[PDB]
Order: structure tokens, then sequence, then C-alpha cells
């Protein structure tokens, strides 16, 4: 109604599982709130530069502003922060890439990316982590991590099903746990609030179906399902058996003699994957004393949020760190990291994030060459010094630029 | 009942909130299972040389044997896995340690330390996590690490309010959800697992309250509250509320202009302490980034077991790290790694965390210099490079100790 859909420029189809990728395909972005202003220009001028130089000339994307957020307001209406037509375009249009996002306090709206995550059900939040070299780290040895983040994305705590304590509803689902559940576990039944943590057997398979299936595709070493399954055995501990049984039932995992262990064969390079679990407190131990042993790692919901989140900041990673929210009929790339609205409309910020998103669009779309002419950019950049305010802080001998101008960088670097 | 109370020692007394300790306590122990075996001696020899050094012979420990776990199956019978009389001596004797304890899977018995925790009602768990000079530390800068854990320890998701998938109990709160509660956020209402997350006032403010308290008496710079909030509104949301609450109306916290930040007074010292937030998954970023910024920190069961964990591998410190469970009435010191079965019996695993939560035991019953003679002997091991194995792998130029022997090297370094 107020997006302007592209003169030039074609539908993505989806064509039973494969997409149909034209030429000239339209893809709707969402600009962001604070400092969306500032990396979304940067990010649509080094993809162009990047479909420009592989397919030499013969491809073009033609982009569509949708709304979302604070934007939407200033374009619709003061009340609407989530127009529906932005939902139906995403879905239409089949892949759509996002800046950060401000959800308002005071209005009682959760969390407009969890909305657009569970209202067109893009059930695999994908997080790649890797150190790109040159990045100052915390950590002494970096390079050793390579991870991918399949974070379950439907379900858990995350599902937003809680009551107010001393709310007439919390009063009710107390009342029922105690005496018709007979639950004489809560401490203080009064001035309680009251979370619903579900977890169910089709929401877990069809995220670890994913995440093996990625092992094969990218012949990767191991799936590490993790989880709180000694404390949490119906959810944690049933999300980490689905796995295993899936494995075995799907893939024909085989037991690494005694257990718990699996080895899937991949049907194409012929090696053996190893899929495994590690309990989630004890994980987060690992990924910083051994962060070889693990590859692709399997999880819930706000486990993967919190994995994702340590694992970008021990590479230096927490500006430059991609994401991708995928559903069967759509799926949704995005920056990672918040608004900052201190530092909004002045070209400084990492413009990072968003176009390692990027290049992770194009090659979801099969767009293989223009998406790597990104990363070859971007090592470049990071490589030369030649980089924003957040890395020539640590950094000794670097030159400084704008957010801008690392646009060009690696454009430069391609 | 087959515990042999000794013929010489004194109970502790609780005299209103103070305890009175006699010169020659009883204190109760549980060995643990595992390396319990050869952790739990070396931590007997230490602490008895350590108050023989600093008392000159007037006081004296009566250690108690109790029973827990597998060891306790072997003295009361096969399906005792927690003897109702050690819940009994731990409430009377008032203070007790333990080692590393065996929970079995196939019974549909639940954790042994959650259910000692929450029996007991001991609200409170203590982890301060320091850097000791010369550990080897998988991160650049681990000495910049100095914080000290409030981890709320009764509700949570940890409460075990669970049902399984398919069962009727979860068939039943799946139809009060959606039919009487009107929830249409379960992605997959069949083959659903239910888990209840509790968060109540009065369970979050007497953490709290022992945060702020703590600051005060050790002149700590600072009370950080982490939760993810954003999300579970009325479970973490109210939690950081009602400690923002707290800080305001009993320590007269002032806004620290614009807030959301309070400024607490120290009534001894005279300095102010920060009262802040941070979300959970940015600070797990931030301890690694920034943590020089973060003192005492207050958070609700999962967070602090995860906070925990990972901090606890920053700097070196997964075999060395103390812990104490804190209530009313009594408190339970633990070592806080697991019972490592390949080891046991070896003499070869690290018994330092355990002897450190016997320091943190001492202090608590104020006998300060024989806990202080105790990290003098552990700062002086370490240093001299008179190490155990775990330690010894990753450090160039040390001596390799078995457990035993490390324990004669604290002993020597006092
Ligand atoms: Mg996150
Ligand atoms: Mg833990």
């Amino acid at each position: 109604s107020k997006v302007v859909v592209p003169a030039q420029g074609k539908k993505i189809t989806l064509q039973n599982g494969k997409l149909n990728v034209p030429e000239n395909p339209i893809i709707p972005y969402i600009e962001g709130d604070g400092i969306g202003v500032d990396v979304t220009p940067a990010m649509l001028k080094v993809v162009d530069a990047a479909v420009e130089k592989a397919y030499k000339g013969e491809r073009k994307i033609s982009w569509m502003e949708i709304y979302t957020g604070e934007k939407s307001t200033q374009v619709y209406g003061q009340d609407v922060w989530l127009p529906a037509e932005t939902l139906d375009l995403i879905r239409e249009y089949r892949v759509a890439i996002k800046g950060p996002l401000t959800t308002p306090v005071g209005g009682g709206i959760r969390e407009l990316l969890v909305a657009l995550r569970q209202e067109l059900d893009l059930y695999i939040c994908l997080r790649p982590v890797r150190y790109y070299q040159g990045t100052p780290s915390p950590v002494k040895h970096p390079e050793l991590t390579d991870m991918v983040i399949f974070r379950e994305n439907s379900e858990d705590i995350y599902a937003g099903i809680e009551w107010k304590a001393d709310s007439a509803d919390a009063e009710k689902v107390i009342k029922f746990l105690r005496e018709e559940m007979g639950v004489k576990k809560i401490r203080f039944p009064d001035h309680c609030g009251i979370g619903i943590k579900p977890c169910s057997e089709e929401g877990t398979k069809r995220l670890v179906r994913a995440a093996i299936e990625y092992a094969i595709a990218n012949d990767r070493d191991s799936v590490t399902l993790v989880h709180k399954g000694n404390i949490m055995k119906f959810t944690e501990g049933a999300f980490k058996d689905w796995g295993y049984q899936l494995a075995r039932e799907e893939f024909g995992g085989e037991l690494i003699d005694g257990g718990p262990w699996l080895k899937v064969k991949n049907p194409n390079t012929g090696k053996e994957i190893v899929i495994k679990d590690v309990i989630a407190d004890a994980f987060l131990q690992q990924i910083l004393l051994r962060p070889a042993e693990y590859d692709v790692i399997a999880c819930m919901n706000l486990n993967g949020d919190y994995i994702s989140d340590a694992l970008a900041a021990q590479v230096g990673g927490i500006g430059i760190a991609p994401g991708a929210n995928i559903g069967d009929e759509c799926a949704l790339f995005e920056a990672t990291h918040g608004t900052a609205p201190k530092y909004a409309g002045q070209d400084k910020v990492n413009p990072g994030s968003i176009i390692l998103s990027a290049e992770m669009m194009l090659r979801h779309m099969g767009w293989t060459e223009a998406a790597d002419l990104i990363v070859k950019g971007m090592e470049g950049a990071i490589n030369a010094k030649t980089v924003t305010y957040d890395f020539e802080r640590l950094m000794d001998g670097a030159k400084l630029l704008k957010c801008s101008e690392f646009g060009d960088a690696i454009i430069e670097n391609m």
C-alpha cells in the first residue's frame, strides 16, 4: 500500500522445495531503526557491486523497501509497528534482508523480531561463526572457532506464554497447578509470575533434520545436540532424545561403540559425521577450552541465543556476526546487532553483520560467485587494517574508516 | 543411624542470625562419588593444617561423615540415595561440606544436589570467581576478572515442574492452556513436553538483598541484575524490577541521573555502589570483552548456572572453582565439578575446588585466619608451578603432582 513494487524485476518462485531465482529478482529489505540508516546503504552498495562483478552485468537485484518498527509508524501511522503487508510480502517474494529493529516499551508490544519469526514460521535461526584473520579477539586462539549454530526458533520459553504476578490469570494457572495437578514445588505461590516452556517432537525433529542435512551438504565433521536435559528432562531432555532418534531413523545412525554417540555416513563424501550431545553449561566452558571439537551445533531457542552471543564475542565478531531465519516458504536474513541510537546517522558503525548476512542471502539464492566475492572483500579490508572504529580501537597500525568507506574498502578488496 | 557422631566436638549454634562457633565444632562432610574419594582426604588434611597453623592448637574441627549418593546405597541399602537424616544433620549442625555426587538414570530420581538445595531451602548459590596468578587461561587478560555470582537457588525452571510429551498430565495442562487460558502460541500441541518457570517477589528480593548486603560488607563497586527480561517479561523482567525496587526501598537507592541505574551509598565506606542491569545474552559477551565493569552479579537459577560456568572457564578455573549454598538456617559448601569416574582412586585430579570451598566455609565460621592461610597456600603452589595434571598440561616449566601431593604443596606455601 505504501510499498512501491519495482517496475523492472521479477519474483523468486518456489518450485517444490527449490528456489527459482530470475536474473533480476525483487528482494524486499527492511532498513532498520537506529544505525540501520547507516549500515543498510553500505550493504546495498557492496551487494550491487559484488553481483556486478560476478555476472558481468547479466544479473541485477531490484531492491524493494518494506517497513517494520519505528520507520513503519512514520509511514503508516503511530499505531503500526508491524504492518500486515510486510508479512505477506516476505512470504510472497521469498527472501528478504533486514537491519536492526526497535520494539517500544509501555505499549504491551512483544519483540517485533520474534513476531516476524513466529508469524512466518521461520523455524531455523542459522548463525555461522568463524574467525576472520586479523579481527581483534579477547581469546588467545580464535582461529580454532568455526561453528554453525542451528537454533530452534518456533518454541521454548520464547513462545511468550506467560502471566503477571498477582494477575487474575496467574492466580488461576497457579490454582490449576496446585489443586488439579498437585504441584507442591512452587516455593512462593503468591506474587508469582509464571512462564510456560513447550518442546514438541515435530519442533525439534524439523530443526535437527536441517542441521544434519547441512552437515552432509557441507561435509562438516559433527553435529552436537546441546541441552540442559539433566534438569529439564521433558523438554530439553526430550530434544536430545528426539535428535538422536531422528539421526538413527532417518540418517542411518550407528552406535560409536557403547554409545551414546552416533555415526552418520555422508552419502556423498563417505566420511562419518559424529552425532553427539553435551550439557549446556559445560558446553559454555568447552567452546572456550576446546573449540576445535565442535562444528555444527543444534539447540533450542534460549540456549542458541546464549551460545550464539558468547561465540560471536570470542572471535571478536560481536559486530560482524551474520544471521538467517529460515522456514520452508521464506527466509529473512539480518543484522544480528542492535540499533545503537547514539551513533545513528554518524556513519561510524560496522556494516559487517548485515553485509555478511547479505552474502548468506546470496548463497541461498544460488548466487555463490557474488557471495564469495563479498567474503573475499571482507577478509581483504580487515587484513589491510582498513577498518571502522570498533576494530581500530583494539588494533595498532590500523586506518580508521567510516561505515560507508568500509563498504568501499570491501568492494576494493573484491 | 549409621553416622557416628564425634565424641569430642560441639555443635555450632545459631543465636539469632549470628553463628556461635565453638573451638571444637562438629562439621559434617559428604565425601562424594567418583573423584570425591581423592579430593575430600586432601581437603580434610589442608583444612586441619590451616587451623593448626592459625590458632596454634586452640581450635580443632571434629569431622563427621554423612551420606548421599552412591556411597549412601552402600551404607543404608540399594534404594536410598538421599537419607532423611542427612537433611536433619545438615540443618542441626549448621555448616557442611561436600564432594561431587552421582544421581542415577533409569529410576526417576531428580538431581540429588538440587534436592538438597530445595529441601533445605538453601536459596543463595554463591560462586566467587577470581584469577589466581599463574593458572593457565584461554583468554588474554584473565586477571581482569573478579566477580561474585549470587544465583537464586529455589525457583526458576529448576523447580522441576514438568510433564512428559503424550503423557496424560501433559495432555491435561495443554488442554487447560488452550481451552481455559486460550493460548494460541503452542506451535505443535501434540507430542509436546511442558515446563513451568515460576518467579516470585519473595524469591527474588531475598536473593537480591543478600547480594547488595554482600557488596556493602565487602565494599564491592556494583551489583548487576542479569536477566532476559525483554523476552520473559513476567519472570525475568519481574526479577529485574523487584531488584531495583528493593535497592530503592531498603537501601535508599537514587537515580544515577535519568536512570535506570541506581546508586546505593555504602553505610560504612561512604562509597557508591552502582545497581545496574544487563540482558543475559549481551552479558555473556560483556564478561569476555569488558570484565572489569562487573563485580557482584545477581541473577536467576539457570542464568547463574551458565554465567558461573562460563566465567570459571575464562580464568582457567573449571577445576578450582569454589561454591556455597546458603540458606537462613544452614549452609552447604561444595566441590563444583563432577565425579569424573575414569580418574577415581588414581590420586590425580585437582583438589582445588573443594579446598577453596573449605576456605569459604571457614570464612563463614568466622575463622578468617585459617581461611587466609589456605588462599596463601593456593597462590603459592600455583605460582611455584607445583601443580596437578590439568594445569601442568598447559604449562611449560611445571612440576607434575598427584592430588594428595598438591595438598601438601598448599600446606607448604602457607
Ligand atoms: Mg542473541
Ligand atoms: Mg553449573
